[PDB]
């Protein structure tokens, strides 16, 4: 019933989904571990918005009468401080992005416009992350690396 | 420096066994969910969320202790195609899993980790309900026949 | 002091008691164990019905100077499932509203109408639990053993 | 599932539990025969709590996949007076203790660390009862038994 | 058209109820004279509730259509001292209590199941009156008449 | 009667507490006098926690049978400026630490499970202290010490 | 900066508060040991008392730039039954009264009046204690030792 390439296609996004919700899962963790605490719950945020992600995909893929797979789990991107935690997780949002324009293409093209809707809901949320980690690089570089940190131990 | 290499090499494992629980219970419950199976796909739901806060645990843990958490590394999903052999797929998993509970309190205990120990003493009782949930539901197949099972777990509540 | 005959049947009403507590409390968590949880929290209230019977006539044994036994434990019914269950709760109950006549009959007779009374309440208490029982045989017949046990799943 | 000696452990256990239920309510009974509310309502409450751990204990065996063993009465230790019930007690606590570390090294000797789990809360409890019984005997000493039984008459 | 000999037996256990009446009042009053005001609390409510059945069966005797007898007052048993006025209280009490069963016997004869059920709600607090007062006598053997006393100063 | 071992490993584990107690009270003292007030209430919960560590040991002892040793006291670790003070107290956790271990070996050696479960408990909060205090001195190297202070001058 | 001497007050002072905490919770974990609730109570109150007067003592010295000794323990008086425990409670009071008597003339003589009247404070709460424990001692006299242990059980 579903369009195959469609739910090819709903499956590499969820693919992409569930590194992110590793990663940053794993990045939140690191950031409580060394006391960085405001850093941790805002990421822990982020790793349960991409399970509430991954979550609509799978319904989805369901209902197409596709077959999920969550079996397959691409390489996490993990940082060693700071900076390349927030890099890291950038380079992941750049590709997740990437992949999520060429999904949407493609359902236009078959006329499945309920999944296009779904893949542009999580495309403005993955933008809005994008936003959030450019914004962090550039405190770094406008507050100093140490004060940035400084702000981020105590949580809000 | 702090932690024992193999307690962190023991705890890692129990984080893969929870993260392969995490998603073959979420596909379990949203299979449960689009056969219109709810109160199947709840329960399973919520099997699935606690798997991720004992995975939470873990992580926690291991860090403390100096290791590095392994969430890269994902073992083989038991996706089974109907009710039945999903229920026997998570009771063969929580089978392994709880085999390496033990093998993982036994070398705590012997360096000294109780406070490793202890936790995986909680996330062992936990799993050990599962187990009773898993046998359960099976046994109740098999006194109230398949079609009433099923039936019974058409609606949430 | 009460009649020592009287106390004699105030001590085997217990005894009966003693052992209905016993059964029911392992026929409720065997229940559960199954999954069959309805079964199970009705029959955990039979069981401490029968805990709180115990209790009277335990309170007033020793008002009428006796010694209450709870030594001596009688024999289980236990069934393997839950026809048997039932059944076995039956037979228990037969047997216990028997003794509770006898019992009323000789307090009758030495105008041990306080004791009589008690155990009055006590058998009321018991023709309603073998009304349930002799029900839910009838409605394994009627709606099926695999319906019967459906309806009994969820609490 | 179960190991069998694990099984065997948890009904010595469970046997344990059915006789201090036992003796236990008939002590609370007792005291408030006498008038000595106080310990009645105690005692009462130290039956509860037994009770509790046979549930327990039961709902473990038929995990495990043994047969809970409710039938098997062993011997109640009845006192005829208040310093005797509170030692009866307080022997029959001693060797359920004694009962219950033998059970946890052998589940921990083949790996049942939740069944061992299980038996370290319930020796927490009893511990608990050997310090308020110890206690109640070193109170008859310090102030006396007439004292000691007059703080106990009113709830 | 009551039975005759059911009226004079309702006569009777109520000239009972009025001798007890103002004994208890009196024992509590004394009692309270005495500042010993949780004996004088617990005998008002004694007294009061020997009212009740006075009043109850009053209007029983007055339904079936005799005459109630509040004129004929028999022998109140004063005592002297704490002990004494329990011990008349229960003399008083096993009288009444004897009384109360050859009423029953009577009533069930003539199938007054009425005045009979009426009787046997009255023995049961008569009975309920005998525990109270032999628990008591108890206790100033156990924790000896000063401290008992002394446990009866504050309400 | 506790094993004297036990006793003596329960005393040594309260030695640990009461030196940890007066440690942490006067840093957070000193944080306070310097106006680190975060750091000061932190540092006053801390030993708050050891008093009541040490208050279960002594609770423990004494149901023993042994004796506690409240008079002895060890070793205080005062450090001069906020990173010494933060080492000096994993100085003493890491040596609270091994000896917490040591006495649970001991603990379950001769089967006293209850003592056992009491000192993991309390190992576990002193591992949480560790995981703070490395902390804290992790994030001096990360944010640098005049923005660690700054951040802790407030509550 | 304060003055050196008075600083070796508060030095002193703060060394009999220590002494206080650590007797006082002892005594007060003994009494709930025996269960004299009502004496282990009220003797926990006393200990944290005294630690809040050894905080203020600490607090005050580090103002005055001193080094508070936290270090030393001095003697406890530990008594082995409830007489002599409340005796040795007022054997430590009588000398600390004393030494802060000595302290408060010198700071008197060197103008430190706010040390003054922060050790004034902790004179009438000492005094205070002193009253208490006379008190108690007295009682034992007018009551007899079994009723006043009798009246401490309970809380
Ligand atoms: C590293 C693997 C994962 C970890 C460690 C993890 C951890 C967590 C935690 C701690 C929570 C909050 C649980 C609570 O306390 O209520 C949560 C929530 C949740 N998780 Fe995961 N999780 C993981 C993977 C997944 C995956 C793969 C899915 C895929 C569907 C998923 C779906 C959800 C959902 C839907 C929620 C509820 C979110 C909400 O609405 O609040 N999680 N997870
Ligand atoms: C196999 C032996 C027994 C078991 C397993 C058992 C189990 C239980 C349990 C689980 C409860 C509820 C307690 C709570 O959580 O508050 C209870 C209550 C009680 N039991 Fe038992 N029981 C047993 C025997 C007895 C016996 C022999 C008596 C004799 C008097 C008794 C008298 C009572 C009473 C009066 C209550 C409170 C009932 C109420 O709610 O009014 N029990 N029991
Ligand atoms: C220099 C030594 C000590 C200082 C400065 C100190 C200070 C304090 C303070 C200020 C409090 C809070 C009191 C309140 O606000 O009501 C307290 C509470 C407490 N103290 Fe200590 N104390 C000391 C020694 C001890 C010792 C040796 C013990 C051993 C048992 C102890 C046991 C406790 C307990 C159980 C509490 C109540 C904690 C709670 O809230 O649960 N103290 N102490
Ligand atoms: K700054
Ligand atoms: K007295």
């Amino acid at each position: 019933k579903g369009d195959k390439k469609v739910i090819q296609h709903l499956n590499k996004i969820l693919g992409n989904e569930l590194i992110a919700i590793n990663q940053y899962f794993l990045h939140s963790r690191m950031w409580n571990d060394w006391g960085l605490k405001r850093l941790g719950a805002h990421e822990y945020h982020e790793s349960i918005d991409e399970m509430k992600h991954a979550d609509k995909l799978i319904e989805r893929i369901l209902f197409l009468e596709g077959l999920p797979n969550l079996q397959d789990l691409g390489k996490l991107l993990i940082g060693e401080n700071t900076q390349e935690m927030l890099q890291c997780d950038l380079n992941l949002e750049l590709k997740a992005t990437k992949d999520l324009r060429e999904a949407i293409v493609h359902c236009e093209q078959v006329h499945d416009y309920v999944s296009r809707d779904l893949l542009k809901d999580i495309l403005e949320s993955e933008e809005e992350h994008i936003d959030y980690l450019e914004t962090q690089l550039g405190l770094i570089q406008k507050v100093g690396l140490e004060n940035y940190l400084q702000s981020h131990m105590h949580e809000d």
